[PDB]
């Protein structure tokens, strides 16, 4: 209908919404792990809470809120247009997830090997292009509509 | 005029789109330096290019890549509904590029105490505050268009 024009609208506005929060949280959980692998080292120093003391914790809030963002994105079923889109990140965001899931676990328990083995990179590039894309098709869609 | 609605509304897609790249990259930043000030103490291993061996340079592009970005949104002149709002970012843009380049620094030349003692998070919050309302005076702008 002419009026579902806002319904159709602000639906395809959150969900890019929500879906930037998710990144901009791994974003910022990656580098809030990273001040703790950096600081589990010669710089220390703080026992209060020994290695979850600030940004470890710091780190698994990010996560759970970009785990909380996403849920909703993922709610949402993908318009007809945005089916495939919508898939491919939707796996892109799996493999990453997991990635710093298993930082956090590898960062509670000492293990700094393995922190510094995953290629995390690799699967934050794979992400952001899936991101990129789903973008691409999700403004042509307005554009398709003007 | 009536037709201007594109050009209006195309010149606000982009000022969005480099906007979203600078932040993107900055916080893509922020996690190289962690990765090269992480790795440099017991798992340096890597002695071709010691220090600016791999992430560290990442961080110098992406760094650049950001500043490339901003470059042009900063060449728009704000339209005088964002001007208070582009400020804002902008003023807040500046602390925090300087605090990324100042990091970029100290990794260069070993300086871990200056790189581990700048409150840098306080400057990325700042500027993500001043994106958040930017946005929202941005989105707002073409809902007050339709």
């Amino acid at each position: 209908m002419n009026q579902q024009g806002f319904v159709i609208s602000n639906e395809l506005r959150q969900q890019q919404s929500e879906l930037t929060s998710t990144w901009d949280l791994m974003l910022q959980t990656r580098i809030n792990l990273s001040r703790s692998a950096a600081r589990m080292m010669m710089d220390a120093s703080n026992q209060q809470s020994s290695a979850k003391t600030d940004l470890l914790q710091n780190a698994k809030t990010t996560l759970a809120q970009a785990a909380a963002h996403y849920a909703n994105f993922k709610n949402m079923t993908p318009l007809p247009a945005m089916a495939e889109a919508s898939a491919n990140v939707d796996e892109k965001y799996q493999r990453y997830q997991a990635a710093l899931a298993e930082l956090i676990q590898f960062l509670d328990n000492g293990n700094m090997d393995a922190y510094f083995a995953q290629p995390t990179q690799g699967m934050q590039n794979a992400l952001g292009e899936a991101l990129g894309n789903y973008a691409r098709v999700s403004e042509n869609l307005y554009r398709q509509t003007f």
